[PDB]
């Protein structure tokens, strides 16, 4: 147990060939409770003509992020640090 | 004001590829954050060549981190928002 104190008071890509939308992911047992996650708009990538090219793939960029998990569950003042995978945007990839 | 206890015990084929840079900050938890840096200004063509007709742009995301409060404190923090480069996307200029 590595217990620390934390004060919780804090103090564009539309032209992408692999564009994305943001999805509201909510968890009451987590701090921060809301995490906005990227979801690729298409399976393929946008052409020079503005069309979807299915020989290319829009893939989500997944990053490991540290979040706070209520420990014990429902606790207003006690947490454990947790690693979660979050989709942070989309990139365009050549298939294997 | 809002003090809580925290237990600290826990794309190569891209047209806009990136490299990871280890960003270090002693006054931050986590001290180590891997940040993306676009390999090129352009995007990779169907031919495997860098094409200046398109741009690799970093995707910047706001992340919650812990800032040592008071400074240098091993066990006391304040929640902070920082901008981190998390990958690269390819954009039409």
């Amino acid at each position: 147990p590595r217990t620390v104190m934390v004060n919780l008071n804090i103090h564009y890509y539309d032209r992408s060939t692999s564009p994305w939308n943001l999805h509201r992911n909510e968890d009451p047992e987590r701090y921060p409770s809301v995490i906005w996650e990227a979801k690729c708009r298409h399976l393929g990538c946008i052409n020079a003509d503005g069309n979807v090219d299915y020989h290319m793939n829009s893939v989500p960029i997944q990053q490991e992020i540290l979040v706070l998990r209520r420990e014990p569950p429902h606790s207003p003042n006690s947490f454990r640090l947790e690693k979660i995978l979050v989709s942070v945007g989309c990139t365009c990839v050549t298939p294997i």
